[PDB]
């Protein structure tokens, strides 16, 4: 198992990387950046994630996926300005 | 204490990306103002002013009304919790 944590950029307004990848039944640190100036979410809704990062301010999450598949990432504010991934567990 | 349906006065506020207009509104102390919140904008924004315990926030597109009846004379912040740092504020004068 990896001690690699995950980074993801959140910027006015979208994300990068937008498309991570994490390894199924293994516990998974993310490390979520907002870089923007705006208030973002990062949002998985199949996987039960929905985290709101204020401006400027960095939040450690851990994700423990059961079923591969590709997720939507989204930020809920921005989802219709483009601001949304793809997570691809396997 | 009866009066004509919709009898407060209706002040409009458009949010948009990511600027309210108008973004200073006077209204008066001790009587009820409807505020119409129109997001004619494509992000979700905030309609806030924490001084008067108003918070709502408005999806894309879509409208909603409050209704207001502040008890203290001054001007209040008015921000979108989203986007205070790109300048999407305003001031709430009560008189
Ligand atoms: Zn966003
Ligand atoms: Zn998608
Ligand atoms: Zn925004
Ligand atoms: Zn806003
Ligand atoms: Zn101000």
């Amino acid at each position: 198992a990896s001690a690699k944590v995950i980074e993801v950029e959140l910027n006015d307004d979208y994300f990068n990387p937008n498309v991570i990848t994490i390894p199924i039944n293994e516990s998974t640190t993310l490390l979520l950046k907002n870089k923007g100036k705006s208030e973002h979410t990062f949002t998985i809704k199949k996987l039960g994630i929905d985290v709101v990062v204020e401006s400027g301010k960095e939040k450690n999450i851990t994700v423990k996926p059961k079923s591969a598949g590709t997720y939507e990432l989204i930020c809920r504010y921005h989802l219709l300005k483009g601001m949304e991934g793809k997570v691809i567990v396997k």
